[PDB]
């Protein structure tokens, strides 16, 4: 019928669409080939068969629309797109294209894209490339975060705001409430800043995991798995990544979650040809030319990247990417061990918190009333700290936690 | 008579057997020869004989019914299932299929499968891959574990809760307990949930630390030893891994205890073709992740759970590297300490590094709430100090029993 239609229905439900039109041999197949056969066997209409995709050219100069719901993976239903297809629409990959499709000819082996119907969301006809856009410190416009799941996004909000633009590194160890906070920030940004497109990226994942926050998040979840290569996570980011240059270039809001910029940068050290401790000083290149990418753009819209940076972990090489990653990011949130090993919940640590520029994020009242706050807990250890914002803060909203503790 | 019945009985009951049949010189054949031969001379009343095993495709398109038996191992009286067998039935490697079975005629080499009976224990026209079904994190059901041998199993069940569908991890260093705490998971597990298949796999092990399980643990025991090529290692765990899969499919909760993945790894690696990290290739660690990536708690039912010893402390590079890529990827994780083995404190497990995720799913608020109590006393204690004050504690009665007479 419609591909991405198809590529969004359970298995089950395909089996019995495909056995509807005569299909037999389906559940012992993968989602992909029984797409594939339903769509294949849907070959009997005229101008009825609608693709989409995110554009991916390999270098002999012909492309691969990529779909989302499989995270990129080269598929048997993947679009193909000709090298006089890329050319005739100046198509970059990350581009997203829809169309109308059509079957292979014999002795062709994928789908084939027939007219390209919409591209990045516009007329094909219609754009300044990302890396010639002006950088500022996109600190303005703030992206702002009655339950007690909204405590969380309220230490946040004051102990390290998020700007449209902003590349944040979440400095965290084992257990302390990383993916909460993902989901978190995430669930928060679909409430309150609807109009972001949101890019959940997960890169050295558990399936489970993946299939939890697949379930959560509104927006675009990627995500490859522990027991793919190196090149696959690789792959996958590099996907995302473009994805977004592609977006900001028609002047949108794009925020990527990053789940280990470290693990990201595992793959890439296996990836990359021929160290410091296990990592290859070549390696963090690419990694960096990721993160580097957020920024806010002057000539409109934002790359927003919030990546986690996963630290005591017994390897040196988690350790060495870490090292390697101060100072690039302009807002930092660091969990500690200890606020978790207390069950004390939203597990940040204040003190070693904190965004650049936060004049830029926030009204001038507000500043001055998180400089106070910042004043009281400076003094308190880790824990202390988290706890007499809990019980401060749980009393109230966001706002009236001010005017409510001075008198 | 019956392929099973034949080969699961000893040799000299099958020379016996053979010899009063008219069958010279076999006592010096190996066994599965032996077993051939009473076969193609039992070729007299046809239509008798049954035969079964797991199916392996290979690569020009027929199969073999394998034998669990001999763990897996290609031999003589293995099952010919042809091509076309296969088509009908949409049958895949991993596929348990039991039927009838005819000789081979002049020119071929195997028995052949001439009737499919069962397949999966379902009828053979009658299921989702395992790759697309859901995965739950598997908490959505406990497997829980008054003699000193329930030590370990109770010290096991409050520091790292097994649900069906569990990727644990057993972190051990040598003469650390590990291959009784497998052989205790292993009573515990068919004891208390008969319901659930349990194999158990072990790679690159002595001989006859292979008959030791072989005989304690009831359920599927298939090995490869350290005299038989990687090349076997990864026979075996490949033909494992898609037998469990092939299982779930059928919304079983299949468990395998896994026996050195770092072992499976090793071989993987001598096997796999060419950057390496440590001694090891990148590229090969791709297939035991696989292997280990599998365990999962099905939505759809039934479940994969897998445990798994990584092997630590050896002074060998290769299997520090290993375990290090495996760092992250469980969802439960058992440490074993030498220091608590070295004093003789035999549950010897780092209460305090164990731990499965979500634990809040395979537990009572109630559970929970005692098991973060103890986890509160425990914290500040050594590693040696930790167990001593478990099992001096664990020493009086059973598992609630812990509680309610702790709650002074
Ligand atoms: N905001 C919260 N409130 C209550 N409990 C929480 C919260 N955040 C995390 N936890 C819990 O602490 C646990 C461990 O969290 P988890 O999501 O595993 O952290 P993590 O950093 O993702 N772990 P890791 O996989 O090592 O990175 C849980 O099981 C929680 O329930
Ligand atoms: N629960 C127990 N009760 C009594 N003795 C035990 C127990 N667990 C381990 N041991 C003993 O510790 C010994 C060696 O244990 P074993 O299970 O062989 O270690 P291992 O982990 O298999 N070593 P390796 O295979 O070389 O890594 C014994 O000989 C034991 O008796």
């Amino acid at each position: 019928m419609n591909l991405t239609e198809l590529k969004n229905t359970p298995v089950s439900e395909l089996i019995t669409l495909g056995e509807n039109m005569g299909l037999e041999n389906l559940a012992r197949m993968r989602k992909q080939d029984i797409i594939f056969a339903i769509l294949k066997q849907h070959a009997k209409s005229g101008e009825d068969i609608f693709g989409d995709g995110v554009l991916e050219i390999l270098q002999d100069g012909f492309g691969f629309l990529r779909s989302a719901d499989s995270s990129y993976l080269a598929g048997p239903d993947d679009i193909y797109v000709s090298p006089s297809q890329i050319r005739r629409f100046n198509l970059r990959t990350g581009d997203t294209i829809s169309g109308k499709i059509r079957p292979p000819k014999e002795g062709e082996r994928y789908f084939a894209l027939l007219k390209v119907n919409e591209v990045n969301f516009d007329k094909p006809e219609n754009n300044k490339i990302l890396f010639e856009n002006l950088t500022p410190l996109h600190a303005n416009s703030r992206l702002r975060m009655g339950s007690t799941e909204d405590l969380t996004a309220r230490v946040l909000d004051l102990a390290s705001p998020i700007g449209r633009g902003q590349r944040g590194l979440i400095v965290a160890p084992p257990k302390a409430g990383k993916t909460m906070l993902l989901q978190n920030i995430a669930q928060s940004i679909a409430y309150n800043h609807p109009d972001c497109v949101l890019m959940v990226l997960l890169i050295d994942e558990r399936p489970e995991e993946v299939t939890e926050m697949q379930r959560l998040v509104k927006g675009e979840v990627v995500a490859s798995t522990f027991d793919e290569p190196a090149s696959r996570h690789v792959q996958v980011a590099e996907m995302v990544i473009e994805k977004a240059k592609r977006l900001v270039e028609h002047k949108k809001d794009v925020i990527i979650l990053l789940d280990s910029i470290t693990r990201l940068a595992r793959a890439y050290n296996t990836v990359v040809p021929a160290l410091t401790g296990g990592v290859d000083a070549n390696a963090l290149h690419r990694p960096k030319r990721f993160f580097g990418a957020a920024r806010n753009v002057e000539e409109g819209g934002s790359l927003t990247i919030i990546a986690t940076a996963l630290i005591d972990t017994g390897s040196k090489m988690d350790e060495v990417i870490y090292e390697e990653f101060k100072g690039t990011g302009n807002m930092e949130l660091h969990l500690s061990r200890k606020i978790a090993e207390k069950r004390v919940f939203p597990a940040i640590d204040y003190n070693r918190s904190g965004t650049r520029k936060e004049e830029l994020l926030t009204t001038q009242e507000e500043l001055q009333k998180m400089w106070i706050l910042r004043k009281i807990i400076h003094p308190m250890g880790e824990i202390d700290a988290m706890e007499f914002l809990i019980n401060k803060l749980a009393m109230t909203k966001t706002n009236d936690d001010f005017f409510e503790m001075m008198k």
